[PDB]
Formats: C-alpha cells, sequence, structure tokens
C-alpha cells in the first residue's frame, strides 16, 4: 500500500517560521558566514511529502519468520507494569503541544482535574473501542543546518490525551523490553563512551573486522501495517495486565498502524499507512522492526560473525571480512534481502575497514591521549550541524537547548571543549544565568539541566580524562578547521584565548563556578591544575539517563 495517500491540504504551520539565521551582538563571535545557516519551515514540507510518499512491496521469508521467534521468546520473558495518570503526566515536557480539548502540558504537569478528567475518558474509549482510527496532527518540523537545502522533516502526532495514555500503556515496555530482546544491539542503553567501548571490543573481536552502516531511505514510510501489526505481538508477548493489553491493542489498531492526518489548521491532509514519527512507540518499534529485519538479512547475506549496533532507524554492522570484493558481494545481497523486507537504501552501504571512518548514530570512533599520554577512544563528529545550532541558539531562546546537550555527549571533543563550553559559558556569566536550569535533549526524551552541573555529569558519564584530552588525530582536527573555514568560526588559536578569561572570570566567582572554570577549561592554560574527583558527583541521579531511546515520544525526565 501507499505510505501516504494525500487529499492537496497543506502542511501549515502554528505561527511564523524565520528559515533565515537569526542576529544579535553576540552572532560573529561565533559565525561569519551567516547565510550558511538556515531552518527548515512548513515551506518545503511539499518536497518532503513527495519523497516520503511510494508504495511498498514485502516479502517475508524462514529468516525473516526465524528471527522473529527468537525475539517473541526474549519478550516473553519481560513483564511490563500500568503507569498511573499521574505518573504518565510527570512524564509530560512542559513545552508540550496542548490538548485540541481545552488544556496545555502544564495543565497535565500538575495535574489539574480538567486534564486528568478527559485523560481517564480517552483511556476508556481506548478499552471500548478497538477499530476507530484516531486522529493525528500532522506538522513540519523547525530543525537547523548548514547548506550542503534539506527539506523539512514531518512530525505525525495525537491529542495530549491520547499521549498520556500511550505512557500508562507502553512506557515501561518501551523503556525495559528492547534491552531484552536485542541484549548488547541495543543503542540506546549505552553512554557515549560504553557506546564507543562497544563499537572498539566488537572491531577487536574480529580477526580481520570490516563494517557498514546502513542507511534506509525513509524509514518511517517503509513501516508496514504487517511491521506495525508484528511490533505488537512482540509487545502482546509480555506479562501486562489486562488493561494494558487491550490499551495496545487499541492504540496499534486505531493510531499505530495508521490513520487520517490534519493540519493544524483543521484541514484533513490525507492519510497514512506507515510509522508515525510522534508515538511513543516510534523509537521502540524502529529498533525491533530494523532489528529484526536487518538481523534476518545478516543471515541471508550469510555475514560471518556479524554484530549489530540498532538505535531506532540507524543500523551499523560490524563482521568478519571476505576480502573487498566477497564484502562488496555480501553487502548488495544484505541489501537485496533488506529491500524485499521493504527497507531499500538511501545511499548503498559500503564496506570499511577503518573504525574510524565507520559514521554511525551520525559519529565516530576516534582517538586522543590522556594526562598520561595512554591512547583513549572516545566518540566525535561532524560539528558543521552542532555549530549551526548554536548560532541559531546565541540570537535565539530555543524550547531544547542543542548547545548544552552536544556539550553533555560530545564533552570529550576538541570542538565541544574549545568552542561550545567557551561561547556558552562567557554568554551565561554575561547575563549571570549560570544557576538556570536549561532544557535539552538526550535520546528523544527532554532533561532540565543546570549547567553548574557540568563538571560532576562529564566526569560521571566521560572520566576525568574527558578534561585532560589532547593530541587528538589528524583527520579530526582537520576536518574541525575545515568546518570552521566553512562556517567562517574564529580559528582554535582565538578560543583558547577567550577561554582563558572565562576560566578566570569562572575561577573569581568561586563555588560551582569555579570548579566549571578549573575542570572544564583546563585545557586552556599553559600550566594545568590538578583535577580529582568532584565530590558532588556521586549525588546526581543519571538512572534513566541512557535506558531507552524515546524519539517524537513526548517524553520528559
Ligand atoms: C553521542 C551519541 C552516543 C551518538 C549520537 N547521538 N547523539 C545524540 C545527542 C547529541 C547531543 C544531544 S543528544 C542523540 O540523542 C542521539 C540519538 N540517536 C537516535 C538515532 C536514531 C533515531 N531514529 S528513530 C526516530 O528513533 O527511529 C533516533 C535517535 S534519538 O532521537 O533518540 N537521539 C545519538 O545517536
Amino acid at each position: 500500500s501507499m505510505s501516504y495517500t494525500w487529499t492537496g491540504a497543506l502542511i501549515t504551520p502554528c505561527a511564523a517560521e524565520e528559515s533565515k539565521l537569526p542576529i544579535n551582538a553576540l552572532s560573529n563571535s561565533l559565525l561569519r558566514h551567516h547565510n550558511m545557516v538556515y531552518a527548515t519551515t512548513s515551506r518545503s514540507a511539499g518536497l518532503r511529502q513527495k519523497k516520503v510518499t511510494f508504495d511498498r512491496l514485502q516479502v517475508l521469508d524462514d529468516h525473516y519468520r526465524d528471527v522473529l521467534k527468537e525475539m517473541k521468546a526474549k519478550a516473553s520473558t519481560v513483564k511490563a507494569k500500568l503507569l498511573s495518570v499521574e505518573e504518565a503526566c510527570k512524564l509530560t515536557p512542559p513545552h508540550s503541544a496542548k490538548s485540541k480539548f481545552g488544556y496545555g502540558a502544564k495543565d497535565v504537569r500538575n495535574l489539574s482535574s480538567k486534564a486528568v478528567n478527559h485523560i481517564h475518558s480517552v483511556w476508556k474509549d481506548l478499552l471500548e473501542d478497538t477499530v476507530t482510527p484516531i486522529d493525528t496532527t500532522i506538522m513540519a518540523k523547525n530543525e537547523v543546518f548548514c547548506v550542503q537545502r534539506k527539506p523539512a522533516r514531518l512530525i505525525v502526532f495525537p491529542d495530549l490525551g491520547v499521549r498520556v495514555c500511550e505512557k500508562m500503556a507502553l512506557y515501561d515496555v518501551v523503556s525495559t523490553l528492547p534491552q531484552v530482546v536485542m541484549g548488547s544491539s541495543y543503542g540506546f542503553q549505552y553512554s557515549p563512551g560504553q557506546r564507543v567501548e562497544f563499537l572498539v571490543n566488537t572491531w577487536k573481536s574480529k580477526k580481520n573486522p570490516m563494517g557498514f552502516s546502513y542507511d534506509t531511505r525513509c524509514f518511517d514510510s517503509t513501516v508496514t501495517e504487517n511491521d506495525i501489526r508484528v511490533e505488537e505481538s512482540i509487545y502482546q508477548c509480555c506479562d501486562l495486565a489486562p488493561e494494558a493489553r487491550q490499551a495496545i491493542k487499541s492504540l496499534t489498531e486505531r493510531l499505530y498502524i495508521g490513520g487520517p492526518l490534519t493540519n493544524s489548521k483543521g484541514q484533513n491532509c490525507g492519510y497514512r499507512r506507515c510509522r508515525a514519527s510522534g508515538v511513543l512507540t516510534t523509537s521502540c518499534g524502529n529498533t525491533l522492526t530494523c532489528y529484526l529485519k536487518a538481523s534476518a538479512a545478516c543471515r541471508a547475506a550469510k555475514l560471518q560473525d556479524c554484530t549489530m549496533l540498532v538505535n531506532g532507524d540507524d543500523l551499523v554492522v560490524i563482521c568478519e571480512s571476505a576480502g573487498t570484493q566477497e564484502d562488496a558481494a555480501s553487502l548488495r545481497v544484505f541489501t537485496e534481502a533488506m529491500t524485499r523486507y521493504s527497507a531499500p537504501p538511501g545511499d548503498p552501504p559500503q564496506p570499511e575497514y577503518d573504525l574510524e571512518l565507520i559514521t554511525s548514530c551520525s559519529s565516530n570512533v576516534s582517538v586522543a591521549h590522556d594526562a598520561s599520554g595512554k591512547r583513549v577512544y572516545y566518540l566525535t563528529r561532524d560539528p558543521t550541524t552542532p555549530l549551526a545550532r548554536a548560532a541559531w541558539e546565541t540570537a535565539r531562546h530555543t524550547p531544547v537547548n542543542s548547545w548544552l546537550g552536544n556539550i553533555i555527549m560530545y564533552a570529550p571533543t576538541l570542538w565541544a571543549r574549545m568552542i561550545l563550553m567557551t561561547h556558552f559559558f562567557s554568554i551565561l556569566l554575561a547575563q549571570e544565568q549560570l544557576e538556570k536550569a536549561l532544557d535539552c535533549q538526550i535520546y528523544g526524551a527532554c532533561y532540565s539541566i543546570e549547567p553548574l552541573d557540568l563538571p560532576q555529569i562529564i566526569e560521571r558519564l566521560h572520566g576525568l580524562s574527558a578534561f585532560s584530552l589532547h593530541s587528538y588525530s589528524p583527520g579530526e582536527i582537520n576536518r574541525v578547521a575545515s568546518c570552521l573555514r566553512k562556517l567562517g568560526v574564529p580559528p582554535l588559536r582565538v578560543w583558547r584565548h577567550r577561554a582563558r578569561s572565562v576560566r578566570a572570570r569562572l575561577l573569581s566567582q568561586g563555588g560551582r563556578a569555579a570548579t566549571c572554570g578549573k575542570y572544564l577549561f583546563n585545557w586552556a592554560v599553559k600550566t594545568k591544575l590538578k583535577l580529582t574527583p568532584i565530590p558532588a558527583a556521586s549525588q546526581l541521579d543519571l538512572s534513566g539517563w541512557f535506558v531507552a531511546g524515546y524519539s517524537g515520544g513526548d517524553i520528559y525526565h
């Protein structure tokens, strides 16, 4: 069937949309080539609609069914709980889209009886009706990039009341099931450092390693009714409350499988017969389905000693090489199998024989050295999109602060330490907002973070070496430098100079601020300070951080 059917009604914005980089007095200090930075808007949604709209054919063989049977046997060991209304309410982000039924996210969060009473009526309807298609809103995402323009990605989501019900029924499932079913292959269980450790140990476990990323063209669109019904059969293997079982069945038939699409003006835009990008099960559904298809495809291609790492629609495989000719042929067969399973490639996969050249989750393993001179592996990425988004965030307040997320996830990197830390700590110092908690996203879920906690966060996630890495690789330094030239970002020597000032200003304020100066900016000074474990670091509750993925899933932790 067709992934989408369209009526011709446009995908409409809620409010005015900026596509051009906003500029203030701080912009030039970061980036001079403003015209290179843009945000996507609903006005390019037509282009996206064209790309995501196609027929899906699916041919399912014994490998597919064999892997599914294995997955189900593991799912059957999972026991999952129903969340209360109140528990589900507390998982709603403060900025989540308001209900069409007279209440918003903040009414959900502080648990007003209007919100709570509607939520109950939604739940009751789910239990009583397993057929009526549930309404969804289709919107265009506003995301920032550097020109290379990408059309807007689409987001499809049900009403706020339904989203809370999804959490009640499925939050425990989507949080616990994927690691049980997929074990070490489940990517969202890893911090960046643990991801590096897994990739490196896997690479080294092979006699002659080969790895590749597989890019599915428009993954959500390739997901079929079969796929979504199979995913439900996996959920239903769990030990569940009777009401959970019914709600999951109902959500599957009425929402997950497909449904009508409505724009922000209330017009019917058409119909979806593929994955909704804005449901709770988006991440877990995509992970299970990608893993199922890929595992079966590995068997079809007879890949030798293959290890998979899956994060939603993101796939990387490491296996034993048979030489370049046989590897290329193996991947073509793998790709043929994936295509039959309705997961055709965007760019055809290519075998890689250098781990540092494998890009997965937009990231790669690289190498630097700690204070002792000992090689340390760490995760990095091309800094282009992070810097483009930081530029937007320099002039505009955003609901999600990518700079803060990037500092957390990419703390050991050259570009995050020298540029992101320096730039944004300077901004926080000048406003005296160091103590003000900010929202960021990690694996799809929203977290409120105090920037003054960064040293403890970084020590806990990455270890003290993150504050002492040096002697980065020629490939990494060159990539950072090339990016700076492209965006017109000042050279790293300027950032070192600025950092010396930022560090001194932080130290002068004492307390947590001085700790930020000491640890985050020890790189900036000729004669360093001795870096010891921060006492307050053990106090932070970082449970729940790298448990599961929740992209589009409306989760606040
Ligand atoms: C450093 C780490 C270890 C690697 C790079 N990286 N970085 C980030 C962050 C960097 C700064 C702040 S979050 C991150 O949140 C993700 C990430 N991965 C995903 C991959 C694939 C999907 N596809 S789906 C829609 O679920 O089918 C969704 C996600 S996600 O939205 O959950 N986020 C990530 O992979």
